[PDB]
């Protein structure tokens, strides 16, 4: 509504690109690098520092360090997807969970039907209608992540009051294979 637009007006609109250096081997980036797909099996990439080589991640190539900023994601009708933030200095190599400790504000879908909280432990989300455009908030200050259905500006969640000292990146992960890619609105 009115609220979730003005407030829109605060926060800068954030141009995410999809970095291809950082994604997973089994992730696909598109050639306009706004969508991402899997592949029935990873491809064969250099296990670069930038690489999350275990999640089945891909960050945006540009960082936050300051600021309010939003973004938005084309969901779409896929049945499994998790977005949000990291921060720069997360562990890429190797299994860690994907949890606010360890620098990972996230939230998403599985399984069609459930939304959850990554958080720990997780907190399952009750969304009356299913989100088609997702809205991330960044206020680098207050610490705040918010999610957003894009469309009606209802309220998914928020982490408050992070205490953020790091680069935070956009971060985006698929564990399916479905027909629809995950794909950043401009």
């Amino acid at each position: 509504g009115a609220y979730n637009e003005a407030k829109k007006a605060a926060f800068k609109p954030a141009d995410v690109i999809l970095d291809p250096k950082t994604a997973n081997p089994i992730l696909l980036v598109s050639e306009d690098q706004r969508s991402v797909q899997r592949a029935k099996e990873p491809q064969d990439l250099p296990d670069n520092p930038e690489r999350f080589n275990w999640h089945y991640c891909v960050l945006g190539c540009e960082s936050f360090i300051s600021g309010r900023h939003y973004w938005e994601v084309e969901v779409g009708d896929r049945k499994e997807w998790h977005i949000g933030v990291c921060s720069k200095n997360v562990q890429r190599k190797g299994w860690v969970k994907m949890t606010p400790e360890n620098g990972f504000w996230t939230m998403g879908l599985t399984d069609g039907n459930k939304y959850r909280t990554l958080t720990e432990p997780r907190t399952n989300l009750k969304l009356p209608k299913p989100p088609k455009k997702v809205g991330v908030f960044l206020d680098y200050e207050t610490g705040d992540i918010s999610f957003y259905n894009a469309v009606d500006g209802s309220h998914i969640h928020t982490f408050l009051d992070v205490s953020f000292s790091e680069a935070l990146y956009p971060v985006f992960r698929i564990l399916t294979l479905e027909p629809t890619a995950l794909t950043i609105c401009p």
